[PDB]
């Protein structure tokens, strides 16, 4: 993380580009850094859009719920940008961007098995989880529940058709 | 935590917005961090609100009622903001809102079970956080042990009707 | 541990407000910080108090008994306030303080019982707190050891009544 | 890691010379700095070539394909240097650059062979690895598959034959 | 690691004046920051003289061959100081010096062993240090099998005359 | 575990009385040495009752389930004594014995709270464990999830009223 | 695990019952103890049949091919017992018990779903075991890889409907 | 432990002659062990005393209330001999002997403090302890709790006053 | 582990059944024990054959080496069974059987791949199992060293193809 | 510890000889062996001397206290022999047997320093222990404290002269 050019982070004037990059596992500590990240582009602009990348193995379930309910509470439109892979929860952050705006790469995998202590509330947020795609995805709850019960990734074009992503990029389309 | 924009971190500008986030468990440390952020943000301005955003899997009992002494005692609305998973500890601080400022998110979990050497100690401290529930929650003692007795997460709807929130948020006001 | 206002740091400005914050376990290093900081204080000014916040759950007794030293060799008032809980040695300096200065929260917990490798060095220093405590609660030794020999928590009220205290204040009087 | 010659440390002035370094193992930390990095020489100069140094033993498949990635979508032409050893994920980055500018040292080590819980996934990554190889190396699958098959290093000539690598410098051009 | 005096530090300056030191065993961070350090020192003087300060007591091969092909590219002239020590791999930097500039201390201890898990590899890098020593020392394959197969030091007047250094040195001749 | 008088060992004779004992937490070997030794209590005897004493605070709960099912399938009847504590899965087995044989001493705790990766699964046997519950106890499927949503232990003479227990002995009524 | 009645060990009179238990994780020594046991069996009489009770989480791939080849191989009919769960490698062995004598219990829990660094060889494992499940369960492969693709416990008349069981006892035959 | 003289063991022995050592911490094993060696005492003879050796630093709760429950239900008088200490549990169980017959030696310590997650089921499980101990020294609730509010050791004359001991012996009766 | 009846353990008659089963990693306590059952049962029977069962993830060299040096010694024909795996070194002694004993069941899985600080003895121990490969299996040098170099398990049909197996039974001969 | 001989153990025929070693140090198991082997001496035979070695670096207060009732406790004269050192624990043990019967080695050193949690407890254990010292040392309370204050070993003549030992043998007297 060396210092790149007023003397910024390569993690700093990364924000600076209205860009908050979820990297790693999705914890507390993580989920804060990144509402505040939006909460601060809100105040910087409310109308300009944000990008997200979504690089992570999976998290907290809690964390990722905190995540997507400040995405729905700022009036940005988010772009989510699969650079890597998508968990379950980076999954749902993906399927949680504007409709028209989440990307993705050519060898980008998502993932939407949520595998998961309290039976009655993992199970409660397994219900709010199939909600969301629901809602996001344009879908229906009984597929979403027998595509979540699959234990397997999905490919840039399935993630597209099944509502997940809307746009596969190569390069930057000029 | 990069640095955003004169020279100031995330959680620096966050306290600058007259906002205070318990994150993680409460510990004796984060306990002392919150009291000194609560009485700086009073020293700027005994009249203006302050927001706490409530995120925490629980605690320690003597620093949640720290907090709680802390902020019962500055002179400043307290708007809790229940900005993810709200445990016991957490979840008595954001009960311990200015009437009418208690808010929460679509996907946020409230739980009060209390999961909890010196047993006349802790009992003590149980029953002080019934006194706290009953005076803020405006509800009565045997009801609050009840539903303390209960090992569950309750939604934002439940929790507002139940008396620990008041507004349940999805968006700003339009 | 943010930066708050000539970029002060949190801890920083807090001796700035002549507060001293004895929190955590007492050990050596924590107990030279106090001693530094209260001799710093005095040097800024003798006359004016000193606020000292309580909050322990224990410590050393040679480092609380330091403490001591240093708050009885400077002339300034000390304001012990309990914020939290007050172990053995956290109310052996609550205690401490000066007569109608020694202030509690309405849930702080007090609690002297010092639960007592040289046994006769121990002892002796048990026999130190005792005077200590006989000298400032204005009790008798008798009484003193008594209380000492219960293992409970005294609430604000119960400490004040014993005279571990001097008031017990909810919200700043005016 | 001394600073050197505006305050610049080594690693700072390597980004500032468009030279990116995949050193150590890859993994998620290491793939967003490097996407990262890439992205900001982007941002720098479209058209102006980027320098990777390759001494990387391996990683996760999935931090290396989020690399490959970036490096094809950004329109800057990537100079792919062999420094040491290309290990098999480091490998594909080697041979994903650009025609014509993938360098190598005289005693650098290549290997392709991947060593190769979720199985589909697995090789279906292995299978776009496959792919990526059969387009750069301008081979066909099957010799790729048996190459990869094998556990070994290739010489810096071997690797140029092979279509990992397009030239072998002992110094720079006299 | 103080700093000496425009606020530089000790290895900053020691960067300063031409000077690289691969001081503890060579890994692979190690290796790309001397590697920068030598390209730097070659940006800033093609002409000057580098001199490489030679203690440690092992490393990685391919560490010690990708910093030798960088010695190697690099058009400076490289005077390698042993001192203290040079184990296999920097017996082998110090022996990869320019001729005539190959220096050490009087009680400086060099050692070829190289006590060299794919077996192929490590065989082929052996060999490879085998030719690098071969068009170095100026001696053949023979000897220096048999010199790297006996697990022993040298004192300076031998590896002098055996072709590892150039000249001994005891005090600045003047 | 001293040897009584052929030669038998304490849990040697113990199980020679009919008498198995499920002690400390139930787990795979734990459940499979129960199950051994009811099949070999019933090869004996199919007529001849086997007591059970339960001192467990819990295990696994496809152990339990298993020696539950064990029990139901052998024709002997199950005499089971709570001794010391009977947490939730042993409550199960404690509430599992045959109807007017579930005995419990004075001081003896019942808890059947079963505090409990796959949701989905544990979701179905807590189901299948509130079925077991309303099947022994003679109670309603509501009444026994809002028992067992209460983190709480019960005295003997509130297991019998609730239908865990069926006798309250002090001494052997003579 | 006490002595039982010529002073025999509880896992001793088992496999004198003609009974063989694989308990826990399935392993190499395990393994061994199982085929080592079967064949004991075999020897003993190649007509009667054997019992093997499988209550187990799961275990090596190739462990549980090897006592699946030893199954089938010995001319003994295999009874197989589903006692409290039989995860995937079990779910195999239970369902390659002989058709008509594949019994479980009702709370007992199966799962297929196989969850599985040499990825070639996992793959090809899990082929082969497609085509096991597909010639004892008598499904297509098609069917069973759908089904095993998801990650859930079937119940006992769910897997006896799928071909995995073949009766579901509540008690032995009346 | 060596083989005293039918080849006995020094513990095996022991126990045949109606002795029963509570010796060390007391778990749910030890628990399980002297309440099988208590009942097989009865079985061998139901009229004969039992001697329990108590030497504990405390154990668990549930532990001593189980074997207090066990003495109970027999019914032999069970002599209580305190050698070395008597912790919480320790003191518990040798108060709990048969009137008359609960013995000391010198320089054995006393101790009923009970310094002692679940708040509510250790609150109900002193209550029990102040009603056993209200039963058996003849003492009443309110000094029983006075006492043991205190962490102090008694001495063999104290505790007999006090009444958990009915004789302090030297020397057996000459 | 039990025991099968003169009270012999199950390795006991398994060693009295001839057969000698290399479990596990090879190592040199397992090494030293095949060693000298393989002997033992020379000393039995010169004439009668020796079944090796070989389940194993690997192990040491030198000591398969070992094992297969005492296999040539004995004039007793080697019958090796590959049940489950067959690894590096167990490949090897599967291979080393006696011409038309070479059994594997169906499910078995063999790899000769052999991945293997001294370089020069490993490679020639590699080489001695090159020339062992060669002499057993029937095969060339170049082929063995083709094979050995991919990272692969072979089937017990393919392996039969390559000459590593000579029969391949599903059921014993009828 | 090998086996000597009616097949008896080293240490069991030790206890048959009437000799019971304290070696190690004295925790609750040890202790409680000791008392067990003393009694069973004493039920031996109430007349015949037993002897006890003394070889400890410690133990624990109560320990002793406890070895030291029972030694009191049986009518048995004890023969305390100190076999290469008495600490403080030992050294009492050393002090407590028969007058006339305290006896050492050359070599032996003696320690009374009893360098010592519970403040009061120890204290007053160390007064009982000061009170024993006298009763059995024939010595003062004043001169016991003031030799127990220093930390310091004590040779066999000055033991015997202070009153620890009665003789000093080097060889048995004839
Ligand atoms: C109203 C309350 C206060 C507030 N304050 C500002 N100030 C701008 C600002 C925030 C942060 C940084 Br860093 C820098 C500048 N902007 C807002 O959007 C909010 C909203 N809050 C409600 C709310 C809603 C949803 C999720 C969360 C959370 N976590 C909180
Ligand atoms: C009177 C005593 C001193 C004092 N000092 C100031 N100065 C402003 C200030 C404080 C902190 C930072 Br950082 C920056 C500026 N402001 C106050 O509100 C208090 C109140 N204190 C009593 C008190 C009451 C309740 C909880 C605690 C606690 N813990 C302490
Ligand atoms: C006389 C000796 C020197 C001295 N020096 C100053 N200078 C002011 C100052 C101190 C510290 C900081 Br940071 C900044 C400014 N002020 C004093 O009060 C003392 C007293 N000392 C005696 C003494 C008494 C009791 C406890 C301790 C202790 N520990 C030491
Ligand atoms: C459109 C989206 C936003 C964007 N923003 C800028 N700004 C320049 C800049 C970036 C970073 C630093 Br540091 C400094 C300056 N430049 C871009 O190339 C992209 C592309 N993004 C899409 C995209 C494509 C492929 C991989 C990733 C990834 N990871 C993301
Ligand atoms: C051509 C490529 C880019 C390049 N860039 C510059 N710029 C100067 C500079 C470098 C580094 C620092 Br810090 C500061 C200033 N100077 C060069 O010598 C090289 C050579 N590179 C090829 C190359 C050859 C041998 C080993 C390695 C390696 N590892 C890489
Ligand atoms: C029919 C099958 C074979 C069998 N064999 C005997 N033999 C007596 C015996 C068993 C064990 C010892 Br040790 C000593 C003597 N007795 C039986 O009850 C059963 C029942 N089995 C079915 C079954 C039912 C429920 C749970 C499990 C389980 N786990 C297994
Ligand atoms: C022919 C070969 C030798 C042999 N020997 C006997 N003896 C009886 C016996 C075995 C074991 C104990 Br313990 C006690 C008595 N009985 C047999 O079934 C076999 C079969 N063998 C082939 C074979 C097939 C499948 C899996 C494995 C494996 N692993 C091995
Ligand atoms: C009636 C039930 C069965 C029974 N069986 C016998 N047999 C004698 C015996 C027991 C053990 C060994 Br070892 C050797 C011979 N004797 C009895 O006292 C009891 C009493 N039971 C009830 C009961 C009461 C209190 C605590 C517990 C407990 N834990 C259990
Ligand atoms: C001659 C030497 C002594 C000897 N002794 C006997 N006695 C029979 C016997 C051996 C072992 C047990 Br257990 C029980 C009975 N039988 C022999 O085969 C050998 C051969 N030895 C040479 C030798 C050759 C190859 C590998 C090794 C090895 N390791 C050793
Ligand atoms: C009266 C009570 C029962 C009793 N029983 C016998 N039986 C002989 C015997 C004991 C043990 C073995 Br092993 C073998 C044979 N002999 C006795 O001395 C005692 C004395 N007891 C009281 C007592 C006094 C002092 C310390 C402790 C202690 N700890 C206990």
């Amino acid at each position: 993380i060396p210092i790149v050019v007023r003397a910024y982070d390569i993690y700093s004037r990364l924000l600076r580009e209205r860009i908050v990059c979820v990297m790693g596992p999705i914890d507390d500590s993580v989920a804060s850094l990144v509402i505040a990240q939006l909460l601060f582009l809100q105040s910087e602009s409310n109308k300009k859009p944000i990008h997200m990348y979504i690089n992570s193995p999976g998290g907290v379930v809690t964390a990722g719920l905190a995540i997507y309910d400040t995405m729905q509470y700022i009036l940005n439109p988010i772009c989510t940008w699969c650079v890597g892979q998508a968990a379950s929860m980076g999954s749902l952050l993906l399927a949680a961007g504007t409709p028209g705006m989440r990307h993705s790469l050519p060898n980008s995998r998502i993932m939407i098995h949520q595998p998961s202590i309290q039976a009655e509330e993992i199970m409660k947020l397994k219900k709010q989880l199939y909600n969301i795609y629901a809602k996001h995805t344009k879908q229906s709850l009984q597929v979403i529940e027998s595509a979540m019960e699959r234990d397997r990734y999905m490919s840039p074009m399935e993630a597209q058709e099944f509502g997940i992503l809307d746009k596969v990029l190569v390069h930057p389309p000029q």
